[PDB]
């Protein structure tokens, strides 16, 4: 059964950072995790720490500004330098050993820009409701918020369009987007409530994101990589629920450019599919950690 985690506070290629791995019994694999947001944590990925009994190696770390790690330069608020920071981590950690890389969210979008350029020190990529075009995710969003009951669907084009923000109202129709395409439950986990506190507490995810999910006004939202990862030619399992506020049609596209790679949509789920389907879900990316061994 699990067997707890080492927990450290390295200093990487200039910041210091906090990660928790958590390895063996019988370890045949490691794997590296990259959180959503931007400026979120790996609290709300922890229910893949189920795989190390499976044995699976996991490797939960907070990205720069995000959780207990901090803060760096204004500038540094980009997917490049988190590209940086991983490989960093991933060699003065495990050092030329090849590694299975797992985002979420955004931490799958920076998973697969990671992979356009250091893919060599993979032996595998698991982009789990990710994306690889910003403004895409943002039409296929608008479209979602479209298919709202009107008693929402107004208030996200009016209030979120004077920038009322702290209206109830709007506020009321945040969550029920959240509560139907980012988690689907009544009972949220506080691994979850966790990394959302730290998103409104830090400030990358104000910086590159925007006020919410559905509101992207941050730094990102022109970044687009779909012609750049059609090189990737590691083994990939590419995860979307069917009420994915990052549409399984946006895991469509990563889907074309990366041959051979895996495509599974989990139905009667959203964004955060470790939740909704735990046991199915680490199923699903162990017994694929395991056949590419
Ligand atoms: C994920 O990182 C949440 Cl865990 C998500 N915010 C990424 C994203 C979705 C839509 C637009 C931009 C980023």
């Amino acid at each position: 059964m699990d067997q707890e985690c080492i927990e450290n506070y390295a200093k990487v290629n200039g910041i210091y950072i906090y990660y928790k791995l958590c390895k063996a019994p019988e370890e045949k694999a490691k794997l590296m995790t990259m959180h959503g947001g931007p400026g979120m944590s790996h609290d709300y990925l922890l229910s893949l720490r189920d795989m190390t009994k499976e044995g699976i190696t996991v490797l939960f770390y907070d990205q720069f500004g995000c959780g207990r790690s901090e803060e760096p330069d204004q500038s540094k608020f980009t997917i490049d330098y988190g590209v940086e920071e991983a490989e960093a981590l991933r060699s003065k950690l495990f050092g030329n050993e090849k590694v299975f890389l797992m985002g979420s969210s955004y931490g799958g979008a920076l998973a697969l820009a990671y992979a356009v350029k250091y893919q060599d020190h993979l032996k595998g990529l698991i982009v789990s409701g990710g994306l690889s075009s910003v403004p895409l995710t943002v039409k296929e969003m608008n479209r979602l918020i479209d298919e709202l009951p009107a008693k929402y669907r107004d208030a996200i084009k009016k209030y979120g369009s004077s920038g009322s923000y702290e209206n109830p109202e709007y506020q009321e129709a945040v969550n029920y987007f959240y509560h139907q395409h980012l988690l689907r439950s009544e009972d949220w986990p506080p691994e979850v409530l966790k990394s959302l506190e730290y998103a409104e507490r830090r400030n990358v995810y104000r910086i590159m994101n925007g006020p919410n999910e559905f509101t992207i006004t941050g730094t990102i939202k022109d970044w687009d990589i779909t012609d750049k990862i059609s090189a990737i030619k590691i083994p990939t399992l590419i995860t979307v629920g069917e009420y994915d506020e990052v549409t399984p049609n946006v895991a469509r596209v990563i889907h074309e450019k990366i041959a051979g790679s895996e495509l599974h949509v989990f139905r009667d789920c959203s964004h955060l599919t470790m939740w909704e389907d735990r046991e199915g879900y680490n199923k699903l990316l162990s017994d694929f950690i395991l056949k590419h061994l």
